[PDB]
């Protein structure tokens, strides 16, 4: 139940008024929010986040879009939260996503897919370290922890 | 993003108070409503709509049910809206549909499955031409088009 | 229970993705939808709709805004639907409206107040005649009429 | 449409404020509630309910958890309500469940999976007989029965 | 926080599929459900419930309507739950009720106002004693009690 | 439309899973989120926030409760957002609040009223300066600004 993942609401999700609904999906599931901030990060940070894609033809445009508005950055904690978080977000391409997921409810275009979620435990650790100062993670205990686990 | 599909809320969907929720599924996804009207169409129009099924034993009863109350007829526009619209509606037989879809949330009986969606691009074109006068399609641009695509 | 009112979702309501929610407020209350269409009406029709305001300094801009996108025009039927419809919409100025109403949930600016509702029975009759052809009103009986009245 | 299933909201579902939402899933689908009560049943009743699991190492702890708070016991009626009810609940292990189901929206841990549903028609009959006195099942006809079937 | 009130979803509320939403209003507010059952009570019980109205011309019809379908009977517990429960239900006449309340969201006719709530602490005690056997009230402690009070 | 207010979800709101819903109220209204972070601030900061109440008998307990879990701190921007934000939150004492507001939907006890909102423009400025570093306010333009104003 200590696993953590990085979930980010991308500029299109913020612009389209989806902060509340997206948070609610994770909150209602029983996962614990341990960090959150609204940020407009520097270009260098976005280039590091997508470092594995730096040689793709779409990299410059992806970085430009991720700079084009605010981002709601979050760390969520709970059992299997990386993989289950990806399941809640739905398929990366919304055309392949299931209604009932975030992208299956709210998105159409893979290049405007509303949100990001870490794709692995190790990548989650790297992304958490990239987007948050260590002191921004909040230690607390949910009143319903023993009813969720 | 110019593809269009015909979505109709059937008399059971209207009767059961599902107009708002059904519209919201397509609206929240990012698709654009370009035509809509509440109609009680003539029998001839319903027989033409289901022309491919005219030799089925259930055809007369299907037509009678489709005449038994108002229908909310709609044209929705967006990328892959025909196939993704069918995915949002869920399996034609609600027993085979997934929770999170319209039929998986709201319907039980294949003969009372709340809504219709075109099954192909070409059939969508035929259905749009059948149910709407050409001037009833509205040309407009969504303020969030560049955030959806 | 035969009283009718004209409710219109203005271009800002359509643009902001509020068709579904607004319909749901009236639908969930128990009122009966007897006419609906998505329309981009001619300027002359909008000038007639706001004829009582034709001498106001804001008239030209109001007409221009009402022409600036599609409108979801509706006729709703039920007991006291004119006055109760106005109550559901909330105060014309959203700053004076109560949370729980359409404007108190969704709007800020009196000039962008998302929706219109007839202000009297007689004005409702005039507005229904202006916006709808008489054949566009649908006669039907709700399956739950005797549970609402 | 006469098939019945036993659905129970477990103590964790009650504690986490999920009675309303869970009821709504079945209600919105078109199934008919024919029995319901909030109960804190005796240990003997819970041991009989899970009799098929009495030799499992987790049996004592399962019984203790099921005694640890109130349970919302329900009988729902409709076509294929046993299997479709299980589909609405989602996979028994929430990690394997789909967003859009009860467990895929609300639960994480198989030992805290919020709700129970009969796994077969015959087991439903046994569970209904166990949890309800025969007079607690209510005979009524939904006003929209002929619009659901 | 020990005050209790009797809330009943009337046959029209059950018929119109409002059990879930109504429960959610009280559940989300922080009140504690301590008793609930779906019941079709005898005529004598309904006549005793409305004993103070037995000389009204509408008494026979009121009793007949309250017998015409199932009722979801509930006891809710919390600070000021009688008066605040009445506030959540809204004005007895839905025409005088505020959107955001149960009747202001869901009802039109005072004779079909979806729900009942005790009008005073003493009447709540009488109604609880009338509708529930004393053993049907469940003693439990909410995991979030100290976060609500 | 440049006015700003400080809205904070208190530890009870976070604990009870209300971050998403509360954000949605402001988001759906049309206000712009310009700053947000999840924080567990130092005692000194909470004592400064409630400096005007430092001589009240309840001050120590209020500070202790505000330290007892995380807080979701936010800056929202829009016309009349201070006063309208207070209206959205509802009366400070939830017993005096209207259903449809945050406290009228979610809270009971004035000492556990889920959220804080600045009570004046000048106090909002002081609170924004207290809770946020100046660089944490994000400059951006909503895609629907001209449809809200």
């Amino acid at each position: 139940s200590n696993e953590q993942t990085f979930i980010a609401i991308k500029p299109d999700g913020v612009q389209r008024g989806l902060i509340g609904p997206i948070i609610s999906r994770f909150e209602n599931r029983g996962f614990k929010l341990v960090a959150m901030k609204l940020v407009s990060p520097p270009q260098s940070q976005l280039e590091q986040h997508y470092a594995d894609l730096s040689d793709k033809p779409f990299f410059k445009g992806l970085v430009s879009y991720m700079l084009s508005g605010p981002i709601c950055a979050m760390v969520w904690e709970g059992r299997d939260v990386v993989k289950t978080g990806r399941t809640i977000l739905g398929a990366t391409n919304p055309l392949a996503s299931a209604p009932g997921t975030i992208r299956g409810d709210f998105a159409i275009d893979v290049g405007r897919n509303v949100c990001h979620g870490s794709d692995s435990v190790e990548n989650a650790k790297k992304e958490i370290a990239l987007w948050f100062k260590p002191e921004e993670l909040i230690s607390w205990k949910s009143a319903t922890f023993d009813w969720v686990y």
